[PDB]
């Protein structure tokens, strides 16, 4: 039958599934027609969240089209409430439009669907601590924590969302399915996507044209901060330095004289320095402003030139936010 | 002759228009008349794009101004919906919810029937990426190749904006026509200029006057953004400046000597000047504040001097931030 | 008389109507009164014309001072409608907000109305591109030929203005009335700020006691910066700056050895000392704070001493704005 | 008694009411008592006054607190204005908001009431000719001559202000009306000091340590600042200074060289400095990059030594911004 | 004990309340629990203080926890306000604004809920004078105190803040109940987070994810500010400064070449140093910053390397900031 269905995602037990990274075309319908089913068979409620308010005009559609699955049961449809049976089963929630579905009746549902989370092109539209409320929403609106399902689907190709911006996930192109402790990232039918959009530029040549603009390829494309170099070294090495309570060692190399910056404690402890008295003792010295630059006039060169590399990007920021202040 | 006239339009028949000029000056009046003239031949119905939603609450006299064109039939507005003898005209919508419309039936569109789609001097309005934008506008109004034929239209004439550059699209002052593959850059008549700045001229001579002036002469002729001279010649590769990711660089002609800042390449391995630390990797030299005004001495003053020439608009744009940089 | 009604200066029929300060003239309620004559004798519509949006308490503070007034006539207050006898005819007109004004079709009216003209130490975040603004608004409203007047009151009698300054009128108190090609400046009589001033003495001593202070002398007279010192004179030319748009040439003279400053220019290859790139061309010359004041100490030390004298008050307005820049 | 009795308040009853002392001790409840008392007997209509936008949104609470006060009758505000019993009877006008206010309708105008019109511990946030735009108020609700009144109040004494320097008036600490023709000073009584004194004691022993905090002397007996030296003598001086429109002398004391800054400007040829720009004259000088240390070094020492003496408080302030802006 | 109970505070039921040093787990949750409960039983309105405009949509994400102890009570979250089963309960504003908020009298205030007077471990910028605006508060809000309370919780033991020197404190943090004759310090036991996380967490790992909002953690932590040793020392003193209002006088022991800097100091015809105008007055002796190392080089040697020592874990506070404005 259809390429994907949810079920595996399903039957994954985990608490949190993200199916992000597809059109939903063949998606949303597979896990659509579901929910109503397990409401029919197990008296099982469903919610399904739209983005905001002015959607909830949007999700009275499918009832309608369903009709071919769900003949001998009643649809309607009336905003928020999903009548089948002629009685409550599902409801659509917006996320700003909350108030009023605190007191609402949410008897027992493991399913909270976002779909359209992000704000489709909008100047970056944030809609009001998404996640912070999110956290009381799902221990609210839901029972309990066995068997409860929040998933998202997704039509944006989103390399992050602010939802990631808290969770702070980390999956990778390579895993179709990046599961977790709780949570877990599903990127759909990713091939068939890319197929199931190159046909559309042969029903309209002009829309070849479209696609040959680097915006719709561009998005495809992620772009953050890289890391420069992660180098280390097996021999002699002398300084040390700190800074904003984090300690720097400074390694060095005979042969092709190279430098380094890497992670190094000397119990020893000679010319312990700091540029701000923040992080004063009686070991360290307050640095002059440019003299200790001299006294270290080969890690200045090794900084104006290539002779310096480190074994971090985070040890990346902390250099160069120190080199900016050196000068 | 006497009106916007887009007949050169419609016959060099590019499935998608790109047109500017007439500030007002019927560069909305003949498109919004060829929508109804579609209807009377019985076409389809269009779409209209709106920048803002109060914008829509006094626009529902759109068909005032094509009565005297087409006094015969019933042009009318039940309210937010435009009807001609009854049968739907136009989908009236501002941007800042298309997403919920893309997933409706289209299955009918005739034209473009919008302008100002970019204002000078207007980026509070803009929305990022709306160039995407106007993608997915163009294919949640497409069904194959046929029914469509789209037009840009700003008031006046730029070299700036990201679509321009990010198709090439090139003005031309002395012959009307630009064409590409499916874009052209275009002008009413240099001969109907004449006669409708005439027409101006005659009347009221203080808005004769005011014409006079670059500020109105620019709206409708467009001779704007080409500042300072420009020039290019033969030299010899000396010296390029990585700034923001850019592979600039210097050509420096002796004889009759002027700097001219053509991009080019060459395996100089040297040289290559960074005045940021974002650009620098372990192959290029990091310099500070002054020491550009003397390694790039001949550049210091040929910037002070008239001496330095330019190429490029988006090269001296990017040259001029990069003046303001360097304090 | 009490309350002067303009039609004297209403005679000539020139567009613009320059009419300065005048605190309490009545010039505001008269041009209240004067488009409801208009509309009610004839049936011209009318629009209250203002800068921004955010003002929509001006549905009560422009309409009922004027209500009373007209003996035997009806009228409706409907927000931003204006209903008189009946007949809906006028609205309020944001500046600030361009665009709905190009949806909005025209109402035919035969003046503009705006008083509040100038702005006294706003944020300075006016309209960008406002001569242009209004050329645009000019251009836009009555595409025709047929004639369009305006009427612009200003609170205090700030000398120049960017519109006054932009078409290079000049203001005269002695001569009320002023008339070029395509313009009408005026001012306000001495006689009833005397009477007005007598009225406020004698009423209350608070005011009478502020009478003499400069404020109320500024709502009157309007205080600006001709008081500086302001002469030219036919010494020998030595030196030439250009600074954003003006090009000032000015001149020595050794008999006492002072400087005179004027808007004339000597057409001459020397050096000309450019404080910004965007007069930057091929003869001009770059100069930075250092050099210019080293170069010009001549200049610097004549204006610390009583060695400068002005041709112009705009040469004096732009000459301090450049020595505040430079300082 | 404990209550604010404005009786003597009114007994002079002129429309300049500079009203003082008695931090937050109902004085402006007392206030918001009379304006009722103004309107429902009489019909007139009443102003409320503060800088800032918050203050604008939250002015319904503090007419919400009246609410108790006159029972028959209704006191609804709708919108930003008061409706007392049933009828427009005030209203919010913030001053920042103050050019295109000044066309609002004054048809009758009774008290135009500004609480706190001395900054509090603030960082010169002082909108700039604060005391322009009050006046100008003043002089547009000054077409209905009866009964105009411009109540302003605030809560301790101070000489840092500029309202009382700019008047130049000379306050008093315990004559407990300081009266000219047209305005008042009033320090309040001394019983009601000690009664509250005592109450708040009572209520807490922390309040008792406030009431030892010199913050709640200030706010009750007012910082004339009289506590830094002050002194004259009538030894000669030296040089001249012309600082903010104020002319000021320097001195100079023939034995121990304790220096005076007292008002001795004789009219003379003699070398007179400023920094600011706004100060020149045909016959003084500028100063610049501390010259005026190397010209008035005695000054400076004496300054940086015990040996300066103020004459005037006035002058002693101005004298401390001189040596800020000095430097 | 595993729940920190706040009735140990309201036991000594002193009017000015410091909760200071918590791990902000069950002593927020039952601080959190104390006051909606209190007026639930009785009847009170609360504020909630807080630092800035950022943390604005920090507050309406508070009743993760109360509204679980009320299984009855409907906290509906309405702005920046919270509704208890529907009524108005309180209010929130950042602090700074109270000031342009100041003149606003509010009926009868019981709890004046802080959190967080002291910022430990960060940029902990404070506006001047933080304490004497929230004195202007208190004083504001109250005229009877008949059982009013300030009650502040921060998550800091540490006698360096503004607040202790302020009040003149001198709690010893080894012990957990110093008083004072109206204020209480006290130090919770640390073993309070426990009953609180590690059960819902030990119940469920999703549910110790759902405890989360990332900033528990913060507070939890605990560092020491001491950094070198404090001690007095027996020889004599030679010079000493003020600062800020603050005294100070710098001891040297020319044995092992040690500095002190104890706060009692000799008064003798030895005038003090001093760093800006406000602190000086008609005896002492002010420097500028240069000059201030070639007074004290040893002061310099000492600030360099570690010689200078302490006398009190407070001091180093003005110590730090006085050598920063030696620059
Ligand atoms: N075929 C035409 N017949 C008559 N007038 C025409 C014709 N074509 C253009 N015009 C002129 O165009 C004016 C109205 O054109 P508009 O629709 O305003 O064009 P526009 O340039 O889009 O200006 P805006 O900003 O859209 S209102 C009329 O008042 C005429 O002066
Ligand atoms: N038709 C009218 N009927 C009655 N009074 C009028 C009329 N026209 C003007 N006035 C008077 O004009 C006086 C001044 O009010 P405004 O009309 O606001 O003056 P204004 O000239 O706009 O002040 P400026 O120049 O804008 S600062 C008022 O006191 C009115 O009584
Ligand atoms: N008749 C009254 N008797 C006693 N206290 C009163 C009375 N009327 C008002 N108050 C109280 O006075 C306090 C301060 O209110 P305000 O009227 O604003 O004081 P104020 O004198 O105006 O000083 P500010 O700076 O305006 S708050 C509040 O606590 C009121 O409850
Ligand atoms: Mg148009
Ligand atoms: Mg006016
Ligand atoms: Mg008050």
């Amino acid at each position: 039958s259809l390429f994907y269905n949810p079920q595996k995602m399903l039957s994954y037990d985990r608490i949190l599934n993200f199916v992000i990274g597809a059109r939903g075309i063949g998606k949303s319908y597979a896990m659509k027609v579901y929910p109503i089913n397990r409401f029919i068979k197990y008296g099982e409620q469903f919610i399904y969240v739209r983005r905001y308010k002015p959607e909830l005009a949007k999700v009275s559609n499918y009832f309608n089209d369903v009709a071919q699955e769900f003949p001998d049961h009643e649809l309607v449809v009336k905003g928020r409430r999903f009548y089948i049976d002629g009685k409550l089963a599902g409801w659509a929630i917006p996320l700003s439009v909350w108030q009023s579905e605190k007191s609402n009746a949410y008897p027992n549902v493991s399913t909270i669907v976002f779909d359209e989370f992000i704000r489709e092109k909008d100047n970056s539209n944030y809609i009001p601590n998404e996640v912070s409320a999110l956290l009381n929403l799902m221990d609210t609106v839901f029972r309990n924590r066995e068997r409860v399902r929040c998933i998202c689907l997704s039509n944006a190709v989103s390399v992050v969302n602010p939802y990631f911006l808290f969770f702070n996930l980390v999956p990778d192109v390579n895993k179709r399915f990046n599961v977790y402790d709780d949570a877990l990232i599903e990127i759909p039918d990713s091939l068939d996507f890319s197929s199931e959009r190159r046909k559309t530029r042969f029903g309209r040549l002009i829309d070849g044209t479209e696609y040959g603009e680097m915006s719709l390829d561009n998005q495809f494309i992620g772009d953050s901060q890289v890391f420069i170099e992660k180098r280390s070294k097996d021999s002699k090495f002398v300084f040390s330095i700190v800074y904003n309570g984090f300690t720097l060692g400074v390694w060095v190399d005979v042969n092709q004289g190279l430098m380094y910056i890497d992670t190094a404690h000397d119990p020893s402890t000679k010319n312990v320095y700091t540029l701000t008295t923040d992080d004063l003792n009686e070991n360290m010295m307050l640095i002059t402003n440019y003299k200790n630059n001299y006294h270290l006039r080969k890690l200045a060169s090794a900084f104006m030139n290539g002779y310096l590399r480190f074994d971090n990007q985070v040890i990346r920021n902390i250099a160069y936010e120190l080199f900016r202040k050196m000068r």
